[PDB]
């Protein structure tokens, strides 16, 4: 044919690096071919889900385990049906599930439960202990109504205020002080009641996402994937036209400028050269990206400043495997949901994939974030297997405490088999986090900047956090797209550009 | 004698917990014991001093290293007396160290060498881009000041501005808007000069005190301990009159209020119960004192609430042994000091205590904070020994580029002799953090609740975050100290009071 012969690079086989290599096999461009290279011995990246063994439900999701049906969510729910995902509902709210503060179990209708306000010698503000959740749309309302109408105008909205943080956002009242003003302890227990620890200090507009995507105006529907999301994995895994090549972890990214020939990029892999690229797509988290020799790519000084400053959350979970579904049986928590408290765990995730089993059943005992995930995280080996009977210990003794109304320590010591598997993103060599979460004026400054192509328009720095969309799939497939969009524009494909707009945009 | 036999409880083997057995030692109080229970195999904490073997310089400091001779480090000073700590000169900075930013070397002279300003294509405005350290210490200039007339007075009146960020400051110059203010490119530019990645993001009291510690007022000199900071440990350790117990990780601390008597204080360790205790010091990091049961302390709401959520920083230090000191020999790095640099390694401290070597030297490679210490740490193993191939290979390929000058790839590698330590403060479950380092609000608010004692006067919180002076060992030991204090206060032993203040106030 027509066009000549030319080669892309794929560094990384996450969903991004995945959906990319998808998009390419769908378009079948005469002539094109791709390496994907994948640094760890396993496909899948942060879609990663650990089978205890091949039983049915006898597992747990170590990254992405949820996702709702909104419409900013679409191209996400249309990857699921290109693969034939069995999905099945996830109940972000269940029923009778526990929550435990200061000691004290939540009680509907009651005034100050867990004892923290002003009025019972507390610090809480008497006017803001019981009604976080008002004040907090209150304060997100407006801009998570206009990320409805349309997310990328509403997104343009959100990045006038971006300079602030949550926590100055509510101290100040709004960017001219005219919302109402709270002092530290209202919004100490806010983020108490709606996040992890500290991150009312990171970015107004990421917790307004995060607010938009968990409690939708919508208020839409959770799926999960029934066999766990790395089936995801697997069908887009065995679709490729190149297998990934495991095992290849790029060092170095260059471009050769004084040869002008299309295919004048390099990567090093085990300080040997693959070279003869016309495009390199980097699908990494950008810790890995951070630890590449660059040089070769002379980037922007502030696309490099991002690269290396832009914020990532930590993550941890640790999942008990029980004799019988206690918490079922015992506690009358029969439909999913989480158990929500101030002790070490954090969160409880009751899965919604086992709701119906009677025998063995997996807990997602605890799931945290930010400050809370390194303190487990000091307690899990990702690799290896002391600290993590420690760990079992912890978790333990919080789950009775958790449980207490139903439950005492012995019985759910009883019901423990033994096994369990714990995990924490950020001590992971090949993602060095969990997710992008910036910080106060990151998204309004150093984010474009991370998002022009670079190398002459054949460098793509692709990935959740290169979205909106951070943490959420979308952000990857919203990404990988726009990344195929850029490369063949540059490269003049008008009949293959127009073909992506009709076969993959939503 | 007189005073009824009575019993204390030291949790935690760190310097505080040695530093208030020493000081019980001295008063030699009738009828009075300790337990000093230590969780790990290993006494000291953060004074953590690695041997490859025992050859005189054949070591690096994983935790503290340097102390400046100012005033309100007195207290440290006076115990490397009692001591007979050999000190030596630390040179904070040195001579021909490498500053390295976006590929360029510094140099002196040059308008903009790294090429980061807006009048060659960057983001830093050219106002700010080789004035860093000027418009800080126009930011930071009257506390620090103040801090040298007197420390107590000037953080109280630093406490003033506490709700803010450094950012914060920055951006709107102060509390009233009357200092120069900052865009976001300026801000992220001081930021990488001053300090490591995102740290301007957390409270601006303390990148004030940072600053009054590494760029005091008075000029200090520094010094470190001869044969590592472990000698501290070890003349500490030998002097006890009760031997720390290892191995003995306190899970859970309580107060039986049903029985009237002094020593109604129990801790709970593998199980066991440790009862008879008329007050308890627990001298951990607040992480690992947020995984005990303390139910049976019944402590204030905002007191737990500090324990959970005052931040922690992290850090990671990679030593390396080469054959020589060629950075001594080849680069003319001859008087200690740091290079620094936005390579992943961020910072390579050249030691103090090996200058006069000529064959088998260490090099502490990489020292960072922060994300940078995340990111480093997530190729560390604390414990064991792939990701560390990782590790090494990156460390090496960075102190080409920082080296370039006078240095080549190739011989860098062949005088590295294979040995190599690296640690992760975050990852050790005995610290789950490197140090305190306070968000915007938390050492106004949170931490007063902190200090205060508990369980009827009976339970301190003691240690480096329980102190104004975070991630030194003067806070350490100035709130070992002033827990010491509160005890004899609280059974009234006014003799050994007044001696407590002419043996032991500084
Ligand atoms: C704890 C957690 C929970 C989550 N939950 C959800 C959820 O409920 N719903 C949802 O929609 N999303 C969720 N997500 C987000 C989702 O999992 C991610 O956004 C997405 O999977 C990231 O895909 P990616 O390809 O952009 O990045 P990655 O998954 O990180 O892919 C990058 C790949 O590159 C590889 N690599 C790294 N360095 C190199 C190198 N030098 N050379 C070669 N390869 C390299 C890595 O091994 C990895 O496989 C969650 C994420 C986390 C961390
Ligand atoms: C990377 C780094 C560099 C530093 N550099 C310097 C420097 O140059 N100069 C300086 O002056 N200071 C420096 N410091 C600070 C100094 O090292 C610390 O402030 C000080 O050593 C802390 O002493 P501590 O007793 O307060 O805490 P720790 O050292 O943490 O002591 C607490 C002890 O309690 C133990 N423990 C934990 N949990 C339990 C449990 N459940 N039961 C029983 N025991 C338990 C821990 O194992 C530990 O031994 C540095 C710190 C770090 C992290
Ligand atoms: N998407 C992830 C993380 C969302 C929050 C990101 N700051 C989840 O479902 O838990
Ligand atoms: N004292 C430690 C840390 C100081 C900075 C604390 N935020 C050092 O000398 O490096």
């Amino acid at each position: 044919e027509e066009l000549p012969p030319r080669k892309v690079c794929i560094v990384g086989a996450g969903v991004s690096g995945l959906y990319i290599a998808m998009i390419l096999d769908d378009l079948k461009i005469p002539n094109l071919t791709y390496d994907i290279f994948e640094s760890s011995s396993r496909t899948g990246g942060r879609l990663y889900t650990h089978h205890f063994t091949d039983a049915k439900h006898d597992y747990y999701d170590i990254g992405a385990m949820r996702y709702p049906d909104i419409p900013s969510m679409k191209r996400t729910f249309n990857l699921f049906k290109r693969t034939g995902m069995p999905l099945i509902k996830y109940y972000l709210d269940g029923e009778n599930t526990p929550q435990l503060y200061n000691n004290h179990f939540f009680a509907k209708g009651v005034v100050d439960p867990y004892m923290v306000s002003v009025a019972n010698g507390g610090t809480v503000p008497d006017d803001v202990v019981d009604s976080v959740g008002e004040k907090l749309q209150q304060a997100f309302g407006y801009y998570k109504e206009k990320l409805a109408e349309d997310f990328d105008k509403g997104f343009d909205e959100l990045m006038l205020v971006d300079d602030m943080t949550t926590r100055e956002y509510l101290k100040r009242g709004g960017p001219k002080g005219e919302a109402p003003k709270y002092d530290f302890f209202a919004i100490q227990w806010m983020e108490t009641q709606n996040t992890g620890t500290n991150l009312f200090d990171q970015a107004f507009s990421e917790s307004v996402i995060d607010s938009f995507d968990f409690d939708n105006p919508t208020k839409p529907e959770w799926y999960c994937i029934e066999g766990g999301t790395s089936l995801l994995v697997d069908a887009m895994k065995e679709t490729l036209v190149h297998k990934v090549q495991n095992n290849k972890r790029v060092e170095a990214i260059s471009i050769d400028l004084d040869a002008p020939d299309d295919g004048n990029m390099s990567v090093k892999i085990g300080g040997k050269d693959y070279s003869g690229y016309s495009t390199v797509f980097n699908t990494t988290a950008l810790g890995c990206l951070d630890r590449m020799d660059l040089r070769g790519l002379n980037l922007h000084p502030t696309q490099a400043d991002a690269i290396r400053c832009l914020h990532y959350d930590n993550s941890t979970k640790v999942a008990l495997k029980f004799s019988y579904p206690w918490w079922i049986k015992d506690c009358g928590i029969t439909c999913g949901g989480a158990a929500s408290t101030d002790l070490p765990l954090r969160t409880c995730v009751y899965p919604s994939y086992n709701l119906g089993d009677t025998g063995e059943a997996v807990l997602l005992a605890s799931y945290t974030w930010s400050q809370d995930a390194t303190r487990i995280g000091s307690l899990v080996k990702d690799a290896p297997p002391p600290k993590e009977d420690e760990l079992v210990e912890l978790i333990l003794q919080n789950l009775a405490r958790l449980h207490a109304e139903h439950m005492t320590y012995e019985k759910i010591k009883e019901a423990y088999t033994g096994v369990y598997h714990a995990y924490c993103w950020a001590n992971d060599p090949n993602v060095g986090g969990a997710f992008a979460l910036f910080g106060p004026g990151q998204f309004s400054n150093l984010y474009p900047y991370l998002m022009r192509p670079a190398a002459g328009g054949k460098f793509h720095i692709v990935g959740e956090a290169s979205s909106v969309h951070h943490a959420w799939i979308i952000g990857s497939l919203e990404s990988a797209y726009t990344a195929v969009y850029q490369f063949l524009y540059k490269y003049k494909m008008w009949d293959y550009l127009r073909l992506l707009l009709e076969r993959w945009q939503y």
